[PDB]
């Protein structure tokens, strides 16, 4: 049953609770509650998502951003970097799969097996990954000449029909520039190489969000329980220190409330709000929990640190014939070539835009248009790492985002967002391309030094919005990940995170199918027991 109001609860005990059904944390709850013996609750601060159309239809998206289903969290000034950025952050079911552009990716092997060989995440590889990843979806690729795809998953994957001429194009001048046209989603990682995405989107145009793929169907069931417009502001522990539930709000002004959890609680507020919870809960660094008079529950250095994004830099055309008017979700290819010899991963992605995209070019006076494309390209493993820190000790007060943006001591990202450039320039001016690619407006053919470009990169780059890092899985032994690789928290009992916090390092690609694979794997841990 759905519960709008917490008046009409009466039981607030249940077996496990998970707060916050965004990617991960409905994939957790929907596959808990599978057992009919086991009581479920999910709590998520967001209202439902049924009936709402601005988040339902995929196409309207963009909409979304700095609405009232965003959460949005600005960034702190940044040393070398856009101090005007946003990290927009649905707040509704389904979480940021509800607001996202649905691109799908299985996250390459390489990165997956990494975090068992290379990042202490004992059980963390592709062996695990894979037959999640199988489950998760209803995939149009799934046949016999394909097994790796699943065929009755939850989550629809569709193939983005090739409908857009400027995209095909595009393609048609990635190959003269030495990108071959890729299958994505293969079990084979893609290096050198672009396509048409696959989405995760229904056949009708309604996205395949987490809540529209595991919730809507299980709401009447009779073990599991949906409270909505619901925040949470503090986990509760015992003399013991077994995590015993949370207590959580009706308005932000409105009262407390505690449900309790007979088994576990599960933390699925992802990588911006996970962190703040527990730190508001007397779970981080010490010394940042003395500096806002927060009690220490557990000394956890490593809450709130090791904080990773993919940044985005962008490249704006004026269109020379008229770009499409409808589209799956206006940027429909994605690119992938790397930069460097050696790498079983590319370093660089660009995303194709059938839109102008001036963000953050506007308020610096590049020139714009109604009619042209873009090209964004992202680090895809930056090794700049930043922080979420509280503001305060008040749970309504936003915490401070500060990814720290290009300040690698190497100077790597910045040089790989460069060259980013420079090869969206180069496809761009292929005879593939003749046709349609006109004036450049930002950063504009005048800017050609590498100093040029870094100045236009530090002050128009976006993101591609994927956080990630906060409370990181990792050895027992290691002192500076929060969690086992059980996504247990240490030092506590009977408490767990799942959702895009837990990654030891990003992955390569748009991380939504793998943060719900990471729910699967933590709803797979907690019901192995036993
Ligand atoms: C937001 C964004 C991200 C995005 C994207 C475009 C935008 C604008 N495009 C993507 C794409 O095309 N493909 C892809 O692979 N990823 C894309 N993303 C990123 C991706 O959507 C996210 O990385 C992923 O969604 C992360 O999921 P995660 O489970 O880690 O976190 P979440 O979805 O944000 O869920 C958190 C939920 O909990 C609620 N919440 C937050 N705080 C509270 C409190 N205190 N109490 C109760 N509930 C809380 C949030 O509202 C959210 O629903």
């Amino acid at each position: 049953m759905h519960i709008d109001n917490i008046e009409n609860l009466s039981d607030r005990e249940f077996d496990y609770i998970v707060v916050g059904g965004g990617s991960a944390g409905a994939a957790v709850a929907a596959r808990l509650s599978e057992d009919p013996a086991v009581s479920v609750a999910l709590v998520e601060a967001g209202p439902d998502d049924r009936g709402v159309p601005e988040v339902l239809q995929l196409d309207r998206w963009m909409e979304l951003l700095e609405s009232g289903y965003d959460w949005d969290y600005p960034i702190e000034p940044q040393e070398n970097g856009n101090s005007f950025m946003r990290h927009a952050r649905a707040k509704v079911m389904g979480g940021c799969s509800s607001h996202n552009a649905c691109i799908a990716f299985w996250a390459p092997r390489e990165d997956l097996d990494e975090w068992e060989a290379k990042y202490g995440a004992t059980g963390w590889n592709a062996e695990a990954a894979w037959p999640l990843y199988k489950r998760l979806e209803t995939n149009e690729d799934a046949g016999p000449d394909a097994p790796h795809h699943g065929d009755s998953g939850p989550v629809h994957l569709m193939n983005v029909p090739p409908k857009d001429p400027t995209g095909v194009a595009l393609l048609d001048a990635c190959e003269q520039a030495g990108i071959p046209r890729a299958k994505f989603n293969t079990g084979t990682t893609v290096v050198n190489g672009a396509n048409f995405f696959q989405i995760n989107r229904r056949a009708d145009g309604t996205r395949s969000s987490s809540s529209v793929s595991y919730i809507h169907p299980i709401v009447e069931q009779e073990n599991f329980t949906l409270l909505t417009g619901l925040r949470a502001r503090q986990l509760v522990f015992d003399a013991d220190r077994r995590c015993t539930g949370v207590d959580i709000v009706d308005s932000a002004f409105g009262h407390t409330h505690r449900l309790t959890a007979r088994n576990e609680v599960v933390l699925s507020t992802g990588a911006i709000d996970t962190p703040k919870l527990l730190m508001l809960s007397g779970i981080g660094p010490a010394a940042h929990l003395a500096e806002h008079g927060i009690e220490v529950l557990v000394d956890s250095p490593g809450v709130g640190e090791h904080l990773q994004d993919h940044p985005e830099g962008v490249v704006q055309f004026e269109a020379k014939q008229p770009m499409v008017a409808e589209s799956t979700q206006w940027w429909e290819i994605g690119i992938f070539t790397p930069t460097e010899d050696g790498l079983d991963r590319p370093d660089l992605m660009m995303h194709y835009g059938s839109v102008p995209f001036d963000m953050n070019t506007l308020r610096h006076g590049y020139p714009t248009t109604e009619n042209g494309f873009s090209l964004t390209p992202n680090v895809t493993h930056a090794r700049s790492r930043g922080t979420v820190r509280l503001r305060s000790r008040d749970f309504r007060d936003k915490p401070m985002v500060d990814p720290r943006y290009f300040t690698d001591p190497e100077g790597h990202d910045m040089r790989v967002m460069v060259a980013g450039i420079r090869k969206a320039r180069e496809i761009a001016a292929q005879p593939a391309m003749a046709e349609w690619t006109g004036r450049e407006l930002s950063p504009g053919v005048e800017a050609q030094t590498d100093e040029e470009l870094q100045d236009y990169i530090r002050k128009t780059h976006n993101t591609v919005y994927h956080p990630v890092g906060t409370v990181r899985m990792g050895a027992v032994e290691d002192e500076m990940s929060p969690l086992d690789p059980e996504l247990r928290v240490k030092g506590v009992t009977g408490l767990r995170v799942a959702d895009a916090s837990v990654m030891p390092e990003h992955v390569t690609v748009n991380p939504n199918i793998t943060v719900m694979m990471i729910g699967e794997r933590c709803a797979d841990l907690i019901r192995s027991a036993r």
